[PDB]
């Protein structure tokens, strides 16, 4: 042994185990069932003369990452502290980062900040900002979240690889630009409350606001809905829209259920229509103009009605099977589904297929006017110069939730609880379709032109509340104040490509935040998914989040007033989200209100609320392991994530482990959907918008190794008797 | 014996003599047609209690299947047939009723153009009735009558009725054309356009056979949209294309201006995904109005050789490969110089550049050749610039590899289209073509749909029937007529986008072409291959060119010339025997026969009516009708077979008893070499291009398979001679 290492400056020393072992003892600190020897057992056989100090960092990292594991945890911490040490060196040269005024000045002249800060705040302001910042909590990262943070969120240069900044100066400069516009009065107040929230994990924000608000770039919209009309200057609009939206990495929500059916005659029958698949191929080559290939880059969903004519031509386009021409395989859809439709279903009967375009208003009341579409439905099937199509109910349903079953992506809005139990009125401003992950629901109108300022494009920012990190509900008070301004701040702050966009932001100021770590959460207070005992928890809880959220924001809609376009809202007439909800949810949830909603009701009817919704319950796959937190509202399908990388095999484990390893419930661990979908049901009772929940079947745990049909209906009939507006993916296992 | 179903429902005893007399009314001054042949094919299909309208049917089939080399007439017995019982389905009878009676019929019936009784009264209308023949119908072919009862005649797409004859249609398209004309000449013009167009000496497009007397306006067929290198142009030409592709129209894509993969974007801050994405939204765009995704319409895109994924742009039709880096269904235009030549017989490389990387070098490719040279050399000596370099022989190669497999990539001379154009390069260059590649026109790229700056390029088009004509001569009076009545269609259609308004109200550019070429090379007993036709090729399309220039210069003293007239060549008095390929010389001696210098100095002083007149387009429709030769190329056979839903439809060529020996097929010439020397001296003349087609049968050469070294040979051959495009390339199977 003995052997010389290589210094960064390009000296040479003899190699000192002392220097590494000390290291390794401060990254250990407060750690339980870690061995420091191990370590550098797995380390020093690595060793070779002549080797870098900074491939010895990498080694001990490395080594440290393998040894993660369920029967030591906190190796996930040990691997992390190691990670965090070395990009300290990466991008500060040493530990302590430098003062955050001569940060942000050195930054700013390389052109990787943006120059408002400096603008907008004094050299004064920052040294007070500077003492709200401890870089100790770089150390609360796991060792998954910092490869996240390394590869996504801190500025770096993308050709050279250097890291250019912290965690924590991401954190209090994402507050600083948001709140920048506030009144020094109160500012720096809410700069640091809103950083310790961040910081501490209590408020996950989205990755393009992550990695964005405080770069020079405003692009920071990833949610958008587009309403499609029947003419080719609307898709032509909507195509170009979307062009737009996919060039700024966007999720697109198309609705082309008002495109006519194919045989439909055109002015009169000068021309005949050729279809909406080939028009739904021009929508997908224009979501994919922006991948290298077609097959990555952005992707959207198209929503279309059931009772739609070529409904059964629309199921079947992401099957492998068929020829292109009449298969759309690189989009997702969503069947929309109302009542009468379910009806036929339960009583058997059938089910009659018309074209928009033959039948007068009974698209618009397909969404608004529940009485008025039965009517006008009834009427029509008894109409026989109306041209229309036979098809059983039973075969319908079949057909769409066996192309579900095999390809996972073909989605479900009940698009008649998006009005019924809706933040808006369907007479003024109705829900007719969702996004790309079914979790949003925003009023939308069609474009004649790209540049229409008649038009409505749905935007929404997204952000979440970590449930794991809060001991109690009433710290969702603070929590939602500090989100609610921040996100509200936001929309004056992101650039908007498209006119007819800016006008549904402006206009509604329509937010989404949702929860994290949820099964965490359930665990923690010894509850479950399946045997429904975390049924009158969740009703506690999402209570809290709704009414803290709408409290929030009437609050602010005192200060800044009221959204223009607040007066389409249902919180105008006085009518709360505990007026309207499935009254099926009283059969499964027996959880009294904890909070004065009728004092809130005449606060919200005099004062109005900034944000027309609040509550959204998205997915989160990548912003959920920077907190260490479980998938949204989603079970963990194991007590560890194995996932490949560059740097090697990432490992993660489930928060408290080792507290709580009989208290999780895994994925494939439960009996049916039955106990998931009566949870969703009792979000959705709060919920503005909609839920992404999922759909999950094990062929193990069914004969003859196939998931029968009865059983998929079963759990869609379920999940629409107690609300549930939209059906996400349909995990089948392997 | 047997009886019959009449059409009120009504049954008859069966009389042969009945049928006996329809025959012989459709046999007169027809020569080797036998009518007991006819009835013994005839008589031995029926049976009782036939609908006589199936009767009608069975004796047309039985002598459409009688249609043979050694008896040619039987074109004209079945089609005289088929015309008897058009007569009936459409009027009842088969004296057809008034003009004036008809029309107003047809208007109540929402079928015409109320504006044809608000232009013409009914002492004109009766007046008009007097031009009309209505025995010219019995000179239609039999595959002409079936192209006119499926595409042109006014009908019900629903019930399948027919609503009007032919002669109706030829009388009613030339008083729609001319129905804005003074009183004084008016009715005057609509007598000889329609004698024109009634003794096949003029042949007009489908869409306004079928449509110039019908509510409608979209007679735009022709489309040329040149994309700039933006979301904001790709958008816009997307846009473009699907409402024009809604009307029927073939598109032109020039979307060589978009910047190659890995292109940086505003100085960095996103990469580019490449031209293929992009090229697949075109697609899409093309085929939103097609039954399937299949029919409908189609387009070509374009783009230079030297770009740099142009390895990766050339490959895109071929069946190899994944659907990730393919593009099937469009075809493509590969933009070459003389530049690119040389360094191919120099067995040199070629450089590939990103036109976002070599500033000028995109503008001066079309417009300056020497410039093009200067900055082309330069960029290959900077290092600082992103290239690729592939030897010129291997990308040629691969060129008219893909070329020889499908058929449909295509080549454009752009030196030889802006060194020999009627457009000055420097103000409005030819940086594209059409879906046939006979359209040469100026575009500009547009910043949104309804962009008045940008500029889409449209051409009307039209056709002389050389084997209608008696002499050359002939052609002055059907260039009035012919440049006159279009010239008038663009005040008449409607432009759904304000920048393809732009450049038909600004250059009024027109293209007209020609029918029954090779039948015109039988008739003087020429060839194509041999070079015999040579001289006389020199002295047909001079004429052409002559009248079409002449009736429009003196349409420019009626009415003035076109509004950008200025960036013409013809306004500085440049004309196109001025800049043609001095090659030319080498294989034709035939002197000018008129009077280009008084032509020349009477269009800079009175400016031409249009920019372009003459330019050679493919007629497989419209050459049926007059019963003529596919445009400018040699027949297959002597007789064409092509399946339909009435039986097999025979088209024999004209004149096949007293030119059997005259004619040269396709497959009986030795090469490309005489049909390039005939089409470069067309192009002499021609203002635009020309729908050349390459032929090889894999027969004449050894081992089966035709050798690189003879497309290369066919290709620089007809670069020599001044080709600017060359269209397809068909290969015998
Ligand atoms: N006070 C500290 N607490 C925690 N980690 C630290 C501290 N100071 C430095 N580090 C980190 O420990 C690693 C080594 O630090 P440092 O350069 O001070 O010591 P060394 O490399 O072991 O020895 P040498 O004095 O030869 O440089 C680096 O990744 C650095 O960021
Ligand atoms: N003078 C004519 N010259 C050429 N064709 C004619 C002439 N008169 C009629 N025809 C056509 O010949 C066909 C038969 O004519 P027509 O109806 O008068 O006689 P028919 O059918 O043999 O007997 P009928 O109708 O009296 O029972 C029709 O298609 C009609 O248009
Ligand atoms: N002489 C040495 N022998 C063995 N390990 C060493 C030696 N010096 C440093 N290390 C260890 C300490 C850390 O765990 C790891 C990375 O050290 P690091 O401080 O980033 O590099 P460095 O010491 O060469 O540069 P610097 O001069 O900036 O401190 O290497
Ligand atoms: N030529 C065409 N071929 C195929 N589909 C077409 C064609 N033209 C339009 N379409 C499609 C696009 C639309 O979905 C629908 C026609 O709608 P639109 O663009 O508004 O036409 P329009 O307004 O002129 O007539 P309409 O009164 O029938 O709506 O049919
Ligand atoms: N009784 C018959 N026996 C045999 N052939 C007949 C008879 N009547 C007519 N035809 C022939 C004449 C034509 O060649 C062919 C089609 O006749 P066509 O004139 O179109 O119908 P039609 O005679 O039944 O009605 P219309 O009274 O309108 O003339 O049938
Ligand atoms: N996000 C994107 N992803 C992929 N391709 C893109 C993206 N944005 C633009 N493109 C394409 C479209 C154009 O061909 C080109 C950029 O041109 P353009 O739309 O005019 O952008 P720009 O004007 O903002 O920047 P530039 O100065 O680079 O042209 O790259
Ligand atoms: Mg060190
Ligand atoms: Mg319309
Ligand atoms: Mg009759
Ligand atoms: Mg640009």
């Amino acid at each position: 042994q003995n052997l010389l290492v290589t210094k960064r400056d390009g000296s040479t020393e003899r190699i000192n185990l002392d220097k590494i072992h000390r290291v390794l003892d401060a990254a250990a600190e407060g750690l339980h069932n870690v061995s420091i020897s191990q370590v550098e057992l797995r380390s020093h056989i690595q060793f070779y003369d002549g080797i870098k100090t900074s491939d010895i960092h990498e080694t001990i990292i490395k080594a440290a990452a393998d040894l993660i594991s369920r029967d030591a945890p906190d190796y996930q911490y040990l691997a992390a502290r190691l990670a965090i040490f070395h990009l300290r060196k990466k991008a500060y040269g040493q530990f302590e980062p430098p003062a955050l005024y001569d940060h942000v000045v050195k930054m700013v002249e390389m052109g990787k900040y943006d120059n408002h800060l400096l603008e907008d705040y004094t050299e004064e302001e920052f040294k007070q900002m500077d003492t709200f910042i401890d870089h100790d909590r770089d150390m609360t990262f796991s060792y998954a979240a910092v490869k996240q943070l390394e590869g996504k969120y801190l500025v770096q240069n993308r050709v050279t690889g250097e890291i250019y900044e912290s965690a924590q100066f991401l954190y209090i400069l994402v507050a600083a630009c948001l709140f920048s516009n506030y009144p020094r009065e109160t500012r720096l107040q809410y700069v640091k409350r809103f950083y310790d929230a961040v910081s501490t994990f209590k408020i996950s924000l989205p990755t393009p606001i992550m990695s964005g608000v405080r770069t020079p770039t405003r692009q920071f919209s990833s949610c958008v809905l587009i309403e499609c009309g029947d003419s080719l200057d609307s898709i032509n609009a909507t195509s170009s829209a979307i062009v737009k939206y996919v060039s700024q990495r966007a999720g697109i929500g198309i609705n082309a259920g008002r495109i006519r059916a194919l045989g439909s005659p055109i002015r009169g029958g000068e021309a005949f229509h050729t279809g909406c698949i080939p028009f739904y191929k021009h929508f997908q080559t224009a979501v994919k103009s922006c991948s290298q290939g077609g097959v990555r880059g952005g992707a959207a969903t198209l929503f279309y009605p059931m009772w739609h004519l070529e409904v059964e031509s629309l199921l079947v386009l992401k099957n492998n099977r068929g020829v292109e021409g009449n298969r759309v395989r690189h989009m997702d859809y969503g069947v929309q589904i109302n009542k009468l439709m379910y009806t036929r279903l339960l009583k058997g009967e059938d089910i009659t297929l018309f074209s928009p375009s033959d039948v007068p208003g009974l698209y618009d009341a397909f969404f608004a006017d529940q009485e008025e579409f039965e009517r006008l439905y009834t009427k029509y099937e008894k109409d026989d110069s109306i041209r229309k199509q036979r098809v059983k109910a039973v075969e319908l349903f079949s057909l769409m939730m066996q192309e579900r079953a095999s390809t996972g992506r073909i989605y479900i809005q009940n698009v008649d609880h998006c009005n019924t139990h809706s933040p808006f009125d369907p007479a003024i401003a109705p829900v007719r379709q969702s996004n790309l992950c079914l979790e949003i629901a925003l009023p939308t109108k069609p474009l004649n032109d790209v540049n229409d300022e008649n038009g409505e494009i749905a935007l929404c920012t997204l952000s979440a509340f970590n449930l794991g990190a809060i001991n109690n509900l009433d710290e969702l008070e603070e929590l939602a104040i500090l989100a609610v301004r921040a996100l509200d701040a936001l929309l004056d702050y992101q650039d908007y490509p498209i006119p007819a966009a800016k006008r549904g932001a402006m206009g509604r100021r329509t937010l989404g935040i949702g929860v994290i770590n949820f099964a965490y959460y359930l665990a923690k207070h010894g509850k479950r998914y399946s045997d429904g005992s975390a049924n009158n928890l969740t009703h506690k809880t999402f209570e809290a989040i709704q009414y803290y959220l709408l409290k929030a924001s009437n609050e602010l809609a005192k200060e800044q007033g009221a959204c223009p376009w607040f007066n389409e809202t249902t919180y105008a007439k006085g009518i709360l989200p505990i007026d309207t909800y499935k009254k099926d949810l009283d059969t499964i949830a027996n959880e009294p209100l904890h909070y004065d909603w009728e004092a809130l009701r005449e606060s919200i009817k005099t004062h109005g609320l900034r944000n027309s919704t609040l509550s959204a319950l998205m997915p989160s796959e990548t912003s959920s392991q920077i907190s260490n937190a479980t998938n949204g509202i989603e079970p963990p399908r194991g007590y560890v994530s194995i996932k490949a990388s560059k740097d090697g095999i990432l490992r993660q484990v489930v928060p408290d482990y080792e507290h709580l390893h009989d208290a999780y419930e895994l994925l494939w661990e439960m009996p049916g959907n039955d106990g998931y979908l009566q949870l969703v049901g009792i979000m959705q009772k709060f919920i503005d918008q909609s839920i992404s929940a999922n759909t999950n079947y094990d062929p193990s745990r069914f004969p003859s190794g196939k998931v029968p049909m009865q059983q998929l209906l079963k759990d869609l009939l379920t999940a629409y008797k107690f609300g549930v507006k939209t059906l996400y993916y349909q995990n089948t296992r392997d």
